[PDB]
């Protein structure tokens, strides 16, 4: 069983350290088997490895991250409305998907889940 | 893979059924086989009887329910931020959660687990 407080905290440790391009302070919210599915759809990426490359090329430019609601959490699960924005070559992108945490025993997730389609990428 | 035109459109029929208290409205988008996990914690609902059952238990008073955001749908899924309203003896009651579908090829949803905690109810 986990806290709703504590979820709910590391979503923004998350948040944060994606804002601060802090690498080592995303991966480890993760469990060593844990995976990252980001879009929905991708094969998933499964491990410490594969998760940290993952967020390695997620940080190539500067990103602005919020979340737009609320997180809600049940159970050993998260779920939370957030933008990403962004600027490459002069162009400005804003992503807002909704992204899915689960929590194993130790605290850490252990999957996540980013759903967004092309509805969903804005400028 | 499902399109995100028909997948989006789906969630708004949902809304749509669940604030014209359309049973059978809802109940038709989802598969035979297709479970309902509401709140995420429960034990899942089961097919199209259960699925109807627990529906008709949501409507047992006028509902009030919107989306709250633009939906995302991708591969077979799409998610969805909303608020479902009622009042019972004058108390007002505020509940929001993020939703989730998962489909098959047929169009039809098959998984549903609305995931909210005691922080999403608001109450006065």
């Amino acid at each position: 069983m986990n806290t709703p407080e504590h979820m709910t905290a590391v979503v923004q440790r998350a948040v944060a350290a994606l804002n601060a391009g802090d690498l080592d302070g995303i991966v480890a919210l993760f469990a060593d088997d844990a995976t990252v599915e980001d879009p929905v759809g991708s094969e998933p990426r499964s491990g410490t490895a594969a998760i940290r490359e993952f967020f390695a090329n997620s940080l190539k430019l500067p990103l602005a991250v919020e979340l737009t609601q609320e997180v809600r959490a049940v159970a050993n699960e998260a779920a939370f409305a957030f933008t990403v924005s962004f600027e490459y070559q002069g162009r400005k992108t804003v992503v807002a998907p909704i992204a899915h945490f689960r929590f194993n025993g130790a605290g850490k997730v252990v999957s996540m889940r980013a759903l967004f389609g092309e509805k969903n990428i804005h400028a």
